[PDB]
Parts: structure tokens; sequence; C-alpha cells
């Protein structure tokens, strides 16, 4: 048993809310959140613009001292950092950027990062702002985690249309 709640299941594994992920982690403090990071670990917008003014900007002092130290991450790739004030630990997964023109099929790779956590909150990797066909990133999803996935999607028309759509 888990302290999620409201979440339709969507499969052995998969479970998807209509919920601002922000809110999400301040409420439940999950082990695991998953940003939607870019390789420079740059939390301008989407939600890691949203998760980093959640931590007072303490994610983005973490993570320009992380850069400093390792270099950038490779598009499909992640690290794990602090989850600050709102999980445990933060995993920073990079999915492909179509807005930037990267492969869409490094977004499996990307996913798999999230089989090495039991537990995770995440959003939809390469939605939004990331430009990629957010039906395609849970079908992705569904696919490749293996490991029990709380999808907080924070558009409820968005949300509606992934479930009703759902094969
Ligand atoms: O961008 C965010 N989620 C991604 C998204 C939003 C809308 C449509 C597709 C994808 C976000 C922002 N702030 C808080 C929580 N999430």
């Amino acid at each position: 048993v888990n302290s999620f709640s409201g979440y339709l299941k969507l499969t052995d594994n998969v479970y998807i809310k209509n919920a601002d992920i922000v809110e999400e982690a301040k409420k439940v403090k999950p082990t695991v959140v998953v940003n939607a990071a870019n390789v420079y670990l740059k939390h301008g917008g989407g939600v890691a613009g949203a998760l980093n003014k959640a931590t007072n900007n303490a994610m983005q002092v973490e993570s320009d001292d992380y850069i400093a130290t390792n270099g950038p991450l490779k598009v499909g790739g992640s690290c794990v950092l602090s989850g600050h004030n709102l999980a445990k630990h933060c995993l920073h997964v990079v999915g492909p950027n179509v807005n930037k023109g990267e492969d869409i099929q490094l977004l499996k790779s990307a996913y798999e990062n999230f089989n090495q956590h039991e537990v995770l909150l995440a959003p939809l990797l390469s939605a939004g702002i990331f430009g990629a066909d957010p039906i395609h990133s849970l079908r992705v999803c569904v696919d490749t985690v293996r490991t029990n996935v709380y999808l907080a999607v924070f558009d409820k028309n968005l949300y509606d249309k992934l479930v009703s759509s759902f094969l």
C-alpha cells in the first residue's frame, strides 16, 4: 500500500491523475519525483520551472553545482539529486525535445531510467513544451516502465483525452 490517492489504474504498474505535479509532491512527499529536465539542468519553464519555483530556487542552486562538477547529462539520461521540500529525491530525466530536433526514439531510453526506482511520481516525458505527442509518451511509458509510476497530468483536457484514447 502507498499514499497516492485518486489515480486511475491503466496497467499492472501505471497509474494516472489530472493533477499539478508540484501540488501532488507537496501532499505525498514521495520517495522520488521525476523532473522533466534538460541536459543543462536549467529549470526555466514547464514542469522543471514549476518544480524549481516550489523549491525557492534551491533545485537550481544544487543543479548548477552538479553541472559544474559533472558536465551536462545525455538526452535519454538522468541523475538523482535532492527532492528538497517536494520529495526525498528528484530524478532529473532528459526526454528528447522535439522543438530542438532530438530523436524521439530516445524517449524509450529516457523512461528506462524510471526502472531504477520502485515507485515514482512523474510527468509524461517529452510532453508539454518538449513538443512530443503526449499519447505517444504514455504508450512508451506503459511499454517501458516496469516499476510503479504515478503520472500526474497537469492539463484536464489532455488527461481526459489520454484516458479516453488509452489502449
Ligand atoms: O508544463 C507542465 N506540464 C507539462 C504539460 C502541460 C500542458 C500540456 C502538456 C504538458 C507543468 C507546469 N506547471 C506545473 C505542472 N506542470
